[PDB]
């Protein structure tokens, strides 16, 4: 029977890896030719033996970023910015500082110059303190020439949208975002009423850690989600002319790429390959030194669609959550799988392979 086959592909390719890494719980979403598949593994909670389901809350950690790009789609489609725009236009705070030489792309693609992984300790989750880093920063290299994995780098980015639309980005995120793309079970803030689903959260110690605040964390990481909300968002990815039309073009600016780093096409939030490619290949383009060293980029001479014969994906992680989402827009296929353990891209990616390459 095709069920026991999926569930025989969707097993084999999981529970090693979660035996490998001390995985806790592990929720699996396939969207198939139209169809979702569910698998659910192991405990949501270890203290308190709840189980994983597909309705489960996870943190989705940097996946958080094709939210951020996707409602910079909607500011867009609406003609309130322009990805050429200078960072200062948006923000007259910025008026003066080096975000006068920096476009809303370099921002989105992590090209404004150096910008780091994260923010440096000395900036706590406050306006004013954000504000002064982002006045008194300063590239190391050209804006445009480098990649350099940020979230204050696509944070500022989600930032600037928000203020392009005139409201907080938490605010458009749950008033308009999330409504728009039929998300219900996915939050920036979890309400009091839904905590019975979230997953706690298992460090590299094995210590518990949800998340804590941290500066522009809704912009850069901050989504908490089900596995069948992102694989709905996934749906919406693969079928954006299902949604009202703004949204659609919402969607279709995620799957435009600007510049290649080795085998990866960077978009605003998705990173695309072409498919078929090696694992190892996919591994690479989802490592340590892709993600914590500059690469100089190859910048296409005009924006390249993300589709057809194409993987886009995203890893996410918190101190104790590792998510990761990939869909191939040529075969209708999506996949999301979520954990309550930060445990490698490496091996997201090759659960991730083993069951799209069994899919076929
Ligand atoms: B994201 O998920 O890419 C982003 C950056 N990041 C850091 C790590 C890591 O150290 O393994 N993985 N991803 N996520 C965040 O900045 C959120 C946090 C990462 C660890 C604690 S908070």
């Amino acid at each position: 029977a095709p069920a026991d086959r999926l569930k025989a592909l969707v097993d084999a390719a999981v529970q090693p890896v979660m035996k490998a890494n001390d995985i806790p719980g592990l929720a699996v979403a396939i969207s198939l030719k139209g169809e979702p598949h569910y698998f659910s593994y192991g405990l949501a909670s270890k203290e308190d033996g709840r189980r994983v389901t597909p309705e489960t809350l996870f943190e989705i950690g940097s996946v958080s970023k094709t939210f951020t790009a996707t409602l910079a789609g909607y500011a867009l489609a609406q003609d309130k910015m322009r990805l050429d725009d200078r960072a200062s236009q948006h923000w007259p705070a910025l008026q003066g500082s080096r975000f006068d030489g920096i476009s809303l792309l370099d921002l989105a693609t992590y090209t404004a110059g150096g910008l780091p992984l994260q923010f440096p300790d000395s900036v706590q989750k406050d306006q004013a303190q954000i504000r002064d880093y982002y006045r008194q920063w300063q590239p190391t290299y050209a804006p445009g020439s480098q990649r350099l994995y940020s979230n204050p780098s696509i944070g500022l980015f989600g930032y600037l949208a928000a203020r392009s639309l005139g409201q907080p980005f938490e605010r458009l995120m749950e008033q308009q975002v999330f409504p728009a793309l039929g998300l219900e079970q996915t939050h920036l803030d979890v309400p009091e009423a839904a905590l019975a689903q979230y997953a706690q959260g298992y460090g590299k110690d094995d210590r518990p850690l949800r998340v804590g605040p941290g500066p522009l964390d809704a912009e850069g990481h901050g989504v908490k989600t089900s596995a069948a909300d992102l694989l709905r968002f996934v749906d919406a990815n693969l079928h954006p002319e299902r949604l009202d039309r703004p949204w659609a073009q919402a969607l279709d600016a995620t799957h435009r790429g600007y510049y290649k780093v080795g085998d990866m096409t960077q978009g605003l939030g998705w990173e695309a390959y072409d498919w078929p490619i090696s694992l190892k290949r996919l591994q690479a383009g989802n490592s340590t030194p892709m993600a914590l060293q500059p690469h100089r980029i190859a910048r296409l001479p005009a924006p390249q669609a993300l589709e057809g014969q194409r993987l886009l994906n995203k890893t996410g992680s918190t101190n104790g959550f590792g998510a990761y989402v990939a869909f191939v827009p040529g075969r209708d296929l999506g996949l999301v799988i979520l954990a309550n353990r930060n445990y490698p891209n490496a091996e997201r990616v090759k659960i991730a392979y083993a069951i799209l390459s069994g899919l076929e």
